[PDB]
């Protein structure tokens, strides 16, 4: 009675969620990314594992009566969903770190997993009255269920928890700059600046000593010297001036006060061509440093060929530019918390179920555990999209 009734209640989510959620892929396939069509994988295999668990119950349930591809369909699905969620981890996390012929490529991933759980599933037809029983009357079901927890639940999470460390480790490091690059500020925001005379004048004579700079920067402030490195990359690789600059300080500003005091300084040195006073003061905080601070000049000199009007638009373009990064990063750690509800979801779902098929190999409130572990597979599959719908 009431077990039939949740059953079937939670069948019915599910298999409503799914269809929408592929249909809504269908209709709307002009907007869909590489995590878009990972989320569309996984929610045809759910849809595949609801469609064939579905008829097996009601068999043996509404009939008494009834086996050699069923079970390597439900693999099958099991396979590309818990595989799809791999892939979508090791996206979130080469679009976090990374940017901080492509869907070509996710497509034929996406029929790559799908090809190599068929041919995965298929050890399941050689050995699967009339009741369709696989479990052969020692070693055999436990090494099968042993393996199919490794390549289905343990590898594919352990996957995703490791590309979710260095999504948390980003964030972490572009929070301790900010805060470092806020508190004694002006050994950043002229680092800065001495890192774009390097970029002017090319010569080995100033990277020699630019490169030590780095070096002893990292010694002493480790943010605000990785803040740099990736800084002046950007400008040397963008130079080949102006986009120098905008590539250097866009690196620089990525781990709020930043572009702030930046701007000023760059307002403050368009009037300034005293600039040496200015240099001096922004150094504040060793013959090296003087000669970095004649870097920096020669940075703030070529800066200082500007007009007003054209200072103007490279900084509005400068802060709508950082503004913009840190709102693309907010929305990719939003995606990565709701990939990160779906593992969460996806793990406490099929642990059950896979321990308690671990656990059957053994014998080849049992059934109200047996029903519940079922839901819950299910269930898995109804909070998918659910999840998708709340968080989003
Ligand atoms: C699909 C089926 C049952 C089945 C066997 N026939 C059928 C005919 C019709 C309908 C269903 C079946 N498949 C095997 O159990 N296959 C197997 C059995 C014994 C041995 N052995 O003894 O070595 C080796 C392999 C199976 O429960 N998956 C196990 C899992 C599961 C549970 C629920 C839903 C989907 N997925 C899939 C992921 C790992 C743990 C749970």
């Amino acid at each position: 009675c009431v077990i039939p009734s949740l059953y079937l209640l939670i069948i019915t989510v599910g298999l409503l969620g799914n269809i929408m959620l592929v249909k809504i892929f269908i209709t709307n396939s002009a907007m869909r990314s590489v995590p878009n069509i990972f989320i569309s994988n996984l929610a045809a295999g759910d849809l595949l594992l609801l469609l064939t668990c579905v008829p097996v119950d009601a068999s043996r349930y509404f009939f008494d009566e009834w086996c050699k591809l069923i079970p390597v369909i439900q693999l099958t699905s099991v396979g590309v969903s818990v595989w799809t969620l791999t892939a979508l981890s090791a996206d979130r996390y080469r679009a976090i770190v990374n940017p901080m012929g492509a869907l070509l490529r996710t497509c034929v991933k996406a029929m790559g997993i799908w090809v190599v759980s068929v041919l995965l599933a298929v050890p399941e037809a050689v050995f699967s009255f009339t009741a369709c029983i696989p479990y052969p009357q020692e070693l055999h079901p436990k090494i099968h269920s042993v393996l199919i927890f490794l390549v289905y639940f343990l590898i594919p999470l352990a996957i995703i928890s490791i590309y979710y460390y260095h999504i948390a480790k980003h964030l972490k490091e572009k929070a301790k700059a900010g805060a470092e690059i806020a508190a004694h500020p002006d050994a950043f925001l002229f680092l800065l600046f001495a890192a774009f005379g390097v970029v002017l004048t090319g010569d080995p004579e100033d990277r020699a000593l630019w490169a030590e700079l780095l070096a002893l920067v990292e010694r002493a402030a480790p943010g605000i010297a990785r803040a740099l490195a990736a800084a002046y990359r950007a400008a040397e690789e963008a130079y080949r001036p102006v986009a120098g600059f905008r590539a250097g300080i866009l690196g620089a500003c990525a781990g709020l006060p930043l572009t702030a005091r930046i701007v000023d300084l760059l307002r403050t040195i368009r009037a300034l061509r005293a600039l040496r006073a200015l240099v001096d003061a922004l150094g504040a905080e060793d013959a090296l440093l003087a000669r970095l601070a004649d870097l920096a000049l020669v940075a703030l000199r070529e800066l200082a060929k500007l007009s007003e009007s054209e200072m103007d638009a490279f900084i509005a373009d400068l802060t709508a530019a950082v503004e913009a990064m840190a709102k693309q990063m907010e929305t990719r750690k939003r995606l990565a918390k709701i990939v990160l509800v779906f593992v969460g979801c996806f793990i406490f779902c099929w642990f059950p179920n896979h321990i308690l098929y671990m656990y059957r190999s053994f014998n080849y409130g049992h059934m109200i555990v047996t029903l519940v572990a079922r839901v819950l597979s299910f269930g898995n599959s109804c909070v998918n999209p659910f999840a998708l719908y709340l968080l989003s």
